[PDB]
């Protein structure tokens, strides 16, 4: 009979904890923001056994997993409602052919530099290592971002060529890939050869990123929105405009469109579609959130028109022009772990960018069953190992609790007169009552090929 | 040069012990029958090394997989012979164009309830809540049954929609399941709101329900013919008859045709196909078993004619007629798996309806070999922490040892004039060798990347 | 700067040692040969990391895997050069239509004997039982090979009718496989009857078999060219022809052309291109390896022509005729592991020829999530169970600890007048600091099912 909303912890939740009183006192109900690390991992593990918030905030590439995993209710927009919403933000949260979240604002990661320190930002990729070069050396750096989510790298990886899933008449081709093509690795290894070349960190990401921008220790970033907000309020003159080139193409970023959605295990179903369909959803709420931290280019209509008037939004929607619409298929989290791992083992140098790359992809399909054996079995050579060694310190501590107890037995008699160990002492008496059990039920263990 | 069968411990066995006598004295070749648990599971995996019954008892239903692991042998019975055997049974036991084993009787489950405590039974499911109600008043319940085998609750899971596999054209289509659709999930919130409004526990099993029905402690109960002996010698009046609706529909619960098959590792094929085709299969056979424990509708069309003029196995017949003929392919244990899973995560709470019956149709696919290698990565964090831990243990059982030999040193000077500690005890002495080989080899321990 | 090769020890490598040097000073770059245990594992390992050699020599069957895993650079041999080597080991070394090893010799296992206890070798498979009965009378067997390598018992086994995948319209089909038909059978339970039958061993190897055909323990033998060295060296009078039959059919062995490839990993990828170009693949550079090792059929045309008028290189040839071209496609490695299994577990009794052929087929397909996770929350059982096996011999130590610790307080009170035990003994005083860190990390740790 309550109502709780989860959003990620570096969008505008406080914003959202405003137009969460505007419901309360206004309808009684009482809202709760929550900003959990791995929400999109968190939520879907806990609202598959009934509990987590009846409202989740994230990008709607993953809500068709929800969906899939069967985690979330239908929406029921009136087609009317639906009409104050541009109908392309509609379509981003529409799977199976029905609809599965109200979208929120569509983001678009885009180039921040700091004017001051560069007045005039390089258009291409290219330059930013003998760009670097003069930087490095007044002290500074010139490009830093998070290196630990392949959403940011992404954009140069997509920018002479790569790509998820070709989209074939109005359906997306699971067995169609092409993370592991030309303009994939073009890019990749760039983005490599730049830390290669010391002009980039791989155990960068974003707080450490976020903290260089604003400190004035690099020239330029990429981010979203949402980010903007802690640039203001550092005091530095910070410009939004298009990503650099890559091989004469521009970099093509996925775009996402933060959706709010309504777990399926949820009582106050209603008292939600009403709390975003008439409280969030207006210019007043979508606002409120904005101040908290920018949401982008929104989906209402009234809102955006104001708001697309504003360079920094201009810049991200030329972004977003310039990138693809993320799909919604289940098949993400998996495409995205895939990346993740190819980036950062050949960033980190672990992989190369040709053997990363193709991993990702050949790893999108099944395994045998043969792996799995063979894996089962090679899991049971460790188990097994494990259970020895364990069993070993057993007997080894028995052999030790003997050898004290002799001891002692000696000593009760140099303490005889006094009532052994303990009485002359006057403390109370140590007791070696040793048993493992655990000891035998490991060595029971049937083998795990059952 | 003998002769084993196995079957489970739930049929009548003894009652196969005798026909296994009319065989030894009247053939000299000793028969011996045997009722072990998890026995579908059991087989499978001795019989894959060669051991094992030469005859194997189970629906037919999970003989396809035998077949397909290739554990049994092809039966040949004489186109004479089949005309004894009623031709739908046949099909039943048909696996990949061919014969595999010898059809006993058709099984399906019916509703057992306690004239006594109720001379008129449900002829609904939406009945049952209301019902107990009045009946725990008094101190017993309503229904209960084994919650523990899909078997039970699917009756209810298919009645208003839920099916296993397609049967397209002659053909079941693997990729259409429907375990996951309306029908479906109707029918197990249903049954779910049942525990969840203490109507029905969870934690109950067969032996639970069993004995309860028989106690008199329950009105009604879903079993088969195998039961009816036990409710007999328990002097409870009870009745067999359809079971009860949902949603208007009649549950359809799904019918084995309990099957022999011989171990195709069998050295006396022969010995089994003249016991069954000879020994068992005949009036005589079949009704030596049943008075043990009631087969149902036998396949043995002239023990049938006056088998199915009998009310519970009329029952029986109506129950199957309203259900479906349970598949072959070796796709059923996943499937029943997947449901078991769903079943008891939804009953317990550890799931959502929604959310268990998802995962149950989702999961019957191909996971990637990055899951695999997730999983693997993952599973190495953590033996590796075992590792430590236990290499850890060592240590400071070292520690302890060397405190140990040390105050040791100290004792054998205070009884020199003894020679030292255990010769002032006059005992056996004490010896800390103490060394763990596996301590070394586990560090050693490679990744099981490999 | 440098150049790295990688062979099998079992080939002539210090043959290309030699061809290593003219290299060497002819062009002053340093090259270096080895040769690993499990090659062809260890390379797809270390040339993921960008490790490993420049050339790497291993079989073409292989080499499609690693092209797939974008291990190796695709090779550029002029249109003239190509036609210096036989076409059809060119395309053994074509994968995906492009070029990725340069062929180096046609390898296919053949009959050794020794016509100095044999003068006359059996045609016939099925005559070896009889025959190894008159010589086991004399002391010696009749055949010994190794039987931990499918390469040698497939013969055997596709003699009748097995085989890998079915080559469909010029594409090899992998839902199309072979390894469970009736042939495959026929042969495996031959071989086995054959060990059944004590006319062969199973823990029996290569370096086991080797020793014995040379030592004149045993009449025959199965291998390839590079094994002629070690007889000749033995001063045993030994015979190279056709491999037996089996039911009539003559034994179809998997013929390969050992091929050397290019990391693509590489930097000195020209360095190779000239070394195999130009140094290796001439007339006396396969010459130099060959003095070393037996290459078999090489497939420099030129040195060929004198090397298929011998003998042991006709029967070699006859028998690649009479056997198949392995597959490129990266599915070799699962078939051969999945035969190599079947084979040892057949024969090892762990498995029938029945069963542990199925699994074979069965295997090389995909296995649902649910394995996966009956499989993840499996190892869990266990996993948590060592723990609390860790866990309470840590509290024992603990235990045990203290009461030694007592013990040692009790001394230091016998010993006060000398300043306790330590001053007493004179020696280094010894401490009870135990902390065990990861018991209780063992503790937090989160299920598995994340
Ligand atoms: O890096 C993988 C990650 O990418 C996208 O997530 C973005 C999200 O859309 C943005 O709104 C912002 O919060 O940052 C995220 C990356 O940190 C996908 O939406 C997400 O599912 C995916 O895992
Ligand atoms: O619950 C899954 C289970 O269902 C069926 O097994 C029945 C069997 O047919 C009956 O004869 C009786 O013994 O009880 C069983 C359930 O306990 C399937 O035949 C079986 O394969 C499946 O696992
Ligand atoms: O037994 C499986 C194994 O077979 C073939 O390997 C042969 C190789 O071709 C020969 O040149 C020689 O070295 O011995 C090997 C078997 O020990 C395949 O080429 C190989 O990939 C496969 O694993
Ligand atoms: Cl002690
Ligand atoms: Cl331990």
């Amino acid at each position: 009979g309550k109502l709780v909303i989860w959003i990620n912890g570096d969008k505008g939740y406080n914003g959202l904890a405003e137009v969460g009183k505007k419901f309360e006192k206004d309808t009684g109900i009482k809202v709760t923001v929550e900003h959990p690390d791995k929400l999109e991992e968190k939520f879907p593990q806990v609202a598959a056994t009934g509990d987590g918030p009846d409202i989740i905030f994230w990008a709607h590439d993953r809500f068709g997993g929800y969906a899939q995993s069967g985690l979330l209710a239908e929406i029921t927009p009136d087609k009317a409602f639906q009409d104050k919403l541009y109908p392309f933000t509609w379509d981003a949260v529409r799977y199976n052919g029905k609809l599965i979240a109200y979208p929120i604002a569509v983001e678009a990661l885009s180039l921040i530099y700091n004017k001051d320190l560069l007045p005039n930002p390089p258009k291409t990729w290219e330059e930013i290592p003998a760009l670097d070069k003069e930087l490095k050396a007044k002290g500074k750096s010139a490009l830093m971002f998070n290196l630990q989510e392949p959403y940011f790298t992404w954009p140069l990886i997509a920018a002479d060529g790569g790509y998820a899933f070709k989209y074939e008449n109005g359906k997306y081709d699971i067995k169609d890939v092409g993370v592991d093509n030309a303009g994939a690795k073009a890019g990749l290894t760039f983005l490599v050869d730049l830390i290669k070349n010391k002009h980039m960190n791989a155990d960068t990401d974003y707080s450490i990123a976020e903290a260089a921008f604003n400190k004035g220790e690099t020239a330029m970033t990429i981010n979203g929105p949402w980010a903007w907000s802690n640039i203001d309020t550092s005091k530095v003159n910070y410009g939004v405009t298009v990503l650099p080139t890559f091989k004469g193409q521009p970099s093509k970023p996925f775009v996402g469109v933060l959706s709010a959605g309504i777990n399926a295990a949820s009582p106050n179903k209603e008292l939600a579609k009403e709390f975003l369909e008439n409280y969030l959803l207006t210019d007043e709420g979508l606002e409120a959130v904005n101040k908290d931290k920018p949401l982008g280019a929104v989906a209402l209509k009234s809102y955006e028109e104001e708001l697309a008037k504003d360079p920094r939004i201009a810049a991200t929607m030329e972004n977003a022009q310039k990138g693809e619409i993320m799909p919604n298929i289940p098949q993400m989290s998996a495409f995205w772990y895939a990346v993740r791992t190819a980036v950062i083992n050949a960033a980190s140098g672990r992989q190369t960018v040709d053997a990363a790359l193709a991993a990702a992809q050949t790893n999108a399909a099944a395994m045998s069953l043969a792996s799995g054996k063979s894996l089962l079995h090679e899991v049971d050579k460790d188990i097994s190992q494990l259970t020895q060694a364990i069993v070993k310190n057993h007997k080894n501590l028995l052999k030790i609790a003997q050898y004290a107890a002799q001891n002692r037995r000696g000593l009760d008699l140099l303490f005889w007169e006094q009532g052994g160990l303990c009485k002359a002492l006057q403390e109370q008496c140590c007791f070696l009552n040793i048993t493992n059990s655990h000891v035998s039920i490991l060595q029971e263990r049937p083998p795990l090929e059952n």
